[PDB]
């Protein structure tokens, strides 16, 4: 394996952001969701310009082989911030070489520069790689997640 | 019980937002976290002006008796949005009268006006009221939550 470089994507890197989205679709087995309906370049540029969205990418020979998409939540109860990892994936043939760890490490540096005091993330049962990764790097709690449909508003 | 009115707070309602924060602190048993270190009025005003933060309040005789604090996440894979309920509380003596349901119903209307396709939320085991509420209004999944400390960046 070659040198792996990581960086945070800016609005000048929409093309790499789309490559990261395509990586999510391949590694999550959901190409339609991540590749067939991507936002336009103005929208992705605006998201990448914002201080409350973070996209990190890992590169191998200038191809995206890992990606992490996170939100920064400025809190309402105190002037503090939390970072919420939404999606994280590493290309299958590049797995188990520390690339996800390097992306989370870069996210930690981003957190410290923002002053965010914690990073957190969710994983499903049966997602053994993600569970093993976040158990190594973090403290694990069992919780419940609920999805609510807005279209049934009354 | 009197008439209960609900609304979404704007940047002109910082005082009610602080009352909602104080309500969180009392009902969650954590007054220091929610009342002793609140952000300044510029910060709360900026948060309430933003299109990615939602604070809803329920009132009884013009006192805040329920509050819901949520984030709107514009997604990166598609031009769509999700609403993440962060905190939700109803004053203890006002519980079991549908106030939380009315706040979630108002959040559904806010979601439809934004075009957000889903609302979701997390609850802990042993938080029987929240579990019962979100089981009634939503679909429940068991998942794992991981907290990661940025201060151990390497
Ligand atoms: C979860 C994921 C991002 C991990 O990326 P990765 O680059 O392979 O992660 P790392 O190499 O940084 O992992 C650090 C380690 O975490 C835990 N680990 C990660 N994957 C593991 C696995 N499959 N089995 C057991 N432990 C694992 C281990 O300690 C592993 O490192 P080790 O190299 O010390 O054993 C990657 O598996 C992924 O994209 N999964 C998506 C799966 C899907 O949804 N389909
Ligand atoms: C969770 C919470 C917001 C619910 O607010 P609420 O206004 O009492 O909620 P609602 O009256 O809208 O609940 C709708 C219903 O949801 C489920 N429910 C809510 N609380 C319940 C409870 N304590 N036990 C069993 N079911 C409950 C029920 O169906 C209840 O309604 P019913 O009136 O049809 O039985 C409130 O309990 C709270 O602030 N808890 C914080 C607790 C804490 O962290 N300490
Ligand atoms: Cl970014
Ligand atoms: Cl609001």
């Amino acid at each position: 394996m070659g040198i792996i470089r990581t960086c945070r994507l800016g609005p000048d890197q929409v093309k790499s952001m789309r490559a990261a989205l395509d990586l999510f679709g391949r590694e999550f087995g959901d190409v339609a969701t991540y590749s067939q309906h991507q936002p336009d370049s103005d929208y992705l540029g605006n998201l990448l310009r914002s201080k409350t969205f973070i996209a990190l990418a890992a590169f191998d020979q200038e191809a995206v082989v890992g990606a992490l998409a996170a939100y920064v939540l400025p809190k309402f109860e105190q002037p503090r911030s939390e970072i919420y990892i939404y999606d994280l994936a590493v290309s299958g043939e590049h797995r188990r070489q520390g690339i996800a760890t390097a992306l989370i490490n870069l996210l930690k540096h981003e957190a410290n520069a923002l002053g965010a005091y914690v990073i957190y993330v969710q994983a499903d049962y049966g997602d053994d790689p993600a569970v093993a990764l976040y158990t190594k790097l973090g403290i694990r709690e069992e919780v419940m997640h609920f999805d609510i449909d807005p279209s049934t508003a009354t």
